[PDB]
């Protein structure tokens, strides 16, 4: 094994490699999301660049697990990147309720994680992913639902008056 | 009696007593406002910091009786603050209403007080009274019928698009 | 449930919602404190604001906690806040001693909270306690218990001098 | 009459210079204090300079009813100053136990002129009152009481270490 690599479980190494591959996924999922928004026909622009955001966010959180990784002396195993489930997304609605989907998704797979390391007694690897990862979830998860609760009020999807003023008065 | 206590009313102190509970009450309130309009399925951020903002000024207002009754001499008699009146607040139309009549609770209580302390011939409490809530209340009052008016005017409790349009472009 | 609710136990949110209600009263423990040792024939204004600030911090430590219930998509219940233990506190040491097993009864409250979210496999609620309120209940406990032990020292509850003299240079 | 008098009662007037005199009169008591513990069989400089400063205040008093009056169209009239109490203060307990007693003195006076201003229906005078003097008093019979308390606490008469700190650490 490598020279560094102290109380680092198999499974452990093996699920961080998972979670790396979904948290790229999700980078993906945001970028495709921002290239529909940015569309001609469709032209929400503060929405698209919400989404634009969000990808770099989710491909900086894969970075860091590369480095945790090798922090570790796992050994980084890459895999395809899988192309988003669906290649356009309705309107503002439908794209927050994927994306607020998404990041449960995301969340989950952070916690399966969690309990493993805590099943496997690894306190360095449950300190990063509730120092670095479990938080900001809640976070992501809190704005879109209350995204998704004024996109209600607001009439979606019928009322694209309603879409237009959250575009320019909410994403901030 | 004090050493300090001079031309200070048993009846006043055990009043200003009573009305410490009740800037509390309103405090606790106006707490229970901002953590609904909080909450995923409401998510009317601006309204909440309004209702947290009033929160605080509500306890700073308990505070200062607190000050005052010991600057007279009387002694600070606490009792328990009571939950708010309901759990939930509805909307914002609703919750305004409540707290324009909270508002109004609060100055016929400060008024009842102001009454006392003529009565008891106490210009100190009267000048109190008269420089620190008498006219903040009126300005609050004042303030929250106002939103009421265009709330109103932007079709609550049933529009939804103008609820949203209030807490984006009302609530300073 | 709520959009937002994932792995967030029902036991674990009503627990929130009584840990909020301690620490609103240890809120108002602490103001009755302050409002103590203002009196004219009590005289420790350093004491008292010391008292004073803690109230302000224990307030803090509940709007926190209404915030993470939201967060979370549980739902913010209030009840009561009860009026403190005693209308007056002795002298500096008994209020202390107090203010110790206050801190103490608030610190068993968050170790039983953590030891639910342990038992129902909640590590971000975990790590809100650790990361937020723990450590803060140890230094506070180590403090007062520091005062004790000086107050002690200096000959409470008998030696007058010693008492001034510990509002004079303790309690910055 | 006066070409600016207007809704002002002679028994307002009068009263108004008896109240400029015992102004005045407090004046002067403070100056013998300052003298006295500027004594250097007394010295206890931070108390001689705190009752020199009430002097100048009380001076500060007289000199702002004076104004007063002639704003009024009532004509000043002046009496003697007459000399304090005592030739010699005893100590920093009994000189602070007079200064209560003066200090409710001149609050009773300003309340009584107060009542007199009410029954003549002069709510300008009442303003001035309640304005410029009403709440000094209050809090300068606050501070004094706190020093009271805290020079019995400190053991005094009999305990000069204990006047010397006071001196050293209160006298603010
Ligand atoms: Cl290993
Ligand atoms: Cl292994
Ligand atoms: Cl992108
Ligand atoms: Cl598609
Ligand atoms: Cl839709
Ligand atoms: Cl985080
Ligand atoms: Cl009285
Ligand atoms: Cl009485
Ligand atoms: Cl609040
Ligand atoms: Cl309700
Ligand atoms: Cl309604
Ligand atoms: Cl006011
Ligand atoms: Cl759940
Ligand atoms: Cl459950
Ligand atoms: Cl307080
Ligand atoms: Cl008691
Ligand atoms: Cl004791
Ligand atoms: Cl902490
Ligand atoms: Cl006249
Ligand atoms: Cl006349
Ligand atoms: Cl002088
Ligand atoms: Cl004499
Ligand atoms: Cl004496
Ligand atoms: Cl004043
Ligand atoms: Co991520
Ligand atoms: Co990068
Ligand atoms: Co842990
Ligand atoms: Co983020
Ligand atoms: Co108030
Ligand atoms: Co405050
Ligand atoms: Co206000
Ligand atoms: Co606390
Ligand atoms: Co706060
Ligand atoms: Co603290
Ligand atoms: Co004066
Ligand atoms: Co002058
Ligand atoms: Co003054
Ligand atoms: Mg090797
Ligand atoms: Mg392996
Ligand atoms: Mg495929
Ligand atoms: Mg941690
Ligand atoms: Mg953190
Ligand atoms: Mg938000
Ligand atoms: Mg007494
Ligand atoms: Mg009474
Ligand atoms: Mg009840
Ligand atoms: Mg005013
Ligand atoms: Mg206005
Ligand atoms: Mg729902
Ligand atoms: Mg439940
Ligand atoms: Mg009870
Ligand atoms: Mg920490
Ligand atoms: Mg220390
Ligand atoms: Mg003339
Ligand atoms: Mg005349
Ligand atoms: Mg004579
Ligand atoms: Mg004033
Ligand atoms: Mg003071």
């Amino acid at each position: 094994v490598s020279q560094v690599r102290q109380n680092y479980h198999s499974d452990c190494e093996a699920a961080v490699n998972r979670m790396l591959n979904l948290e790229l996924y999700a980078s993906y999922t945001y970028s495709s999301m921002y290239a529909f928004f940015d569309r001609d026909d469709v032209a929400l622009h503060n929405v698209a660049e919400f989404f634009k955001e969000h990808s770099h966010e989710e491909r900086e959180h894969a970075e860091k697990f590369m480095k945790y990784q090798n922090k570790r002396g796992g050994r980084v195993v890459l895999q395809d990147i899988k192309k988003p489930e669906r290649d356009e997304w309705g309107n503002t609605l439908e794209a927050m309720q994927a994306a607020l989907q998404l990041e449960k998704t995301v969340n989950q797979a952070l916690l399966d994680l969690h309990k493993l390391a805590t099943d496997k007694v690894d306190p360095h690897l449950c300190d990063f992913l509730e120092s670095e990862y479990l938080e900001e979830q809640v976070k992501h998860i809190k704005r879109i639902g209350d995204f998704i609760t004024n996109l209600k009020r607001l009439g979606l999807p019928e009322n694209g008056m309603g879409e237009y003023l959250f575009d320019k008065h909410s994403v901030k």
